[PDB]
DNA sequence: CATTAGA
DNA sequence: TCTAATG
């Protein structure tokens, strides 16, 4: 947790490298199970040749490992830190809608700023205009003062489009957080779920909904469950507008909703840890449901949830308040 | 681990 | 269709 820091973390820049400058999804693949196990040796790795007693240490990192230890350094790691072309890389992904790919390809083709994304904004698609046009914005944090008043209108206008719509506002905000990075909107419906078939004008109306008065500004990406967009709320009575912010919308089928509210709300050990318990406890958790264990090794029967309640209980735990969800 | 775009 | 990107 510590005691192996620095090894973890110079064998994570590693495998980062690998994977989005170079395509060595090995490598890469590489240096991730290694800075998992050492991560867990419950002592200081001294050297190498020590480290290299693991499983999933060869012969390559040992050496990294070595160098590192023995300076507080490592050349490729100062080399690779160095290059513009892998800075470059880092860079442009940090736009929405540019991924190592096209961080790639824009490099080579010398798109590596900012303002080259601008001069070439011919060379991106919608979701990446989108993107750079609000870069600013999008790297900014959520404040939850701003994120009752979103939720508050979002609310409001799902209900008066259809009172039998149905929508909690997950992620960290629902965990009480100081602050979010987007907001998740959890949707669904009475008139939907497993079986009956569909029903996306139960999402696109809303979406319209929320365009009409202008919270929506734009579309990122429209499908029949997943609405992906950017929102904002309306600036007052001018001298201060609000910053361009990250949306998801999507639909539920009713008859799976609190497993993936739950779900959604995190933390994630708090996942892991409540999907751990319901193992003990004769059950399988994940995303949409919680089935029985049978012992023939595995069994299946999709558990009736009306709340987040009936999770708990099922499993006989504690109902958690999310605001407890941390872990 | 799954949904939407795209070309 | 595959492949990208976000989640
Ligand atoms: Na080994
Ligand atoms: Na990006
Ligand atoms: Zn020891
Ligand atoms: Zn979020
Ligand atoms: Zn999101």
């Amino acid at each position: 947790e510590t005691l192996n820091g620095g090894i973890t973390d110079m064998l994570t820049e590693l495998a980062n490298f690998e994977k989005n400058v170079s395509q060595a999804i090995h490598k890469y693949n590489a240096y991730r199970k290694a800075a998992s196990v050492i991560a867990k040796y419950p002592h200081k790795i001294k050297s190498g040749a020590e480290a290299k007693k693991l499983p999933g240490v060869g012969t390559k990192i040992a050496e990294k490992i070595d160098e590192f230890l023995a300076t507080g350094k490592l050349r490729k790691l100062e080399k690779i830190r160095q290059d513009d072309t892998s800075s470059s890389i880092n860079f442009l992904t940090r736009v929405s809608g540019i991924g190592p790919s096209a961080a790639r390809k824009f490099v080579d083709e010398g798109i590596k700023t900012l303002e080259d994304l601008r001069k070439n904004e011919d060379k991106l698609n919608h979701h990446q205009r989108i993107g750079l046009k609000y870069f600013g914005d999008f790297e900014k944090r959520i404040p939850r003062e701003e994120m009752l008043q979103m939720q508050d209108i979002v609310l409001n206008e799902v209900k008066k489009v259809d009172s039998e719509y149905i929508a909690t506002v997950c992620g960290s905000f629902r965990r009480g957080a100081e602050s979010s990075g987007d907001m998740d909107v959890l949707l669904t419906h009475p008139s939907f779920t497993s079986e009956s078939t569909k029903q996306p004008k139960l999402l696109h109306q809303v979406v319209e909904q929320l365009q009409k008065v202008h919270f929506i500004t734009d579309t990122l990406s429209k499908g029949e469950t997943k609405f992906m967009g950017v929102c904002q709320l309306p600036s007052k009575n001018d001298e201060k507008e609000y910053p361009h912010r990250r949306i998801d919308i999507r639909l539920i089928p009713k008859d799976q909703y609190y497993c993936g509210v739950l779900y959604f709300t995190g933390s994630d050990i708090f996942n892991k840890n409540m999907r751990a318990h319901a193992l003990e406890k004769g059950f399988t958790i994940n995303e949409y449901t919680i089935r029985p264990l049978g012992v023939t090794g595995v069994a299946g029967e999709p558990l009736p949830v009306d709340s987040e309640k009936d999770i708990f209980d099922y499993i006989q735990w504690k109902y958690r308040e999310p605001k407890d969800r941390s872990e």
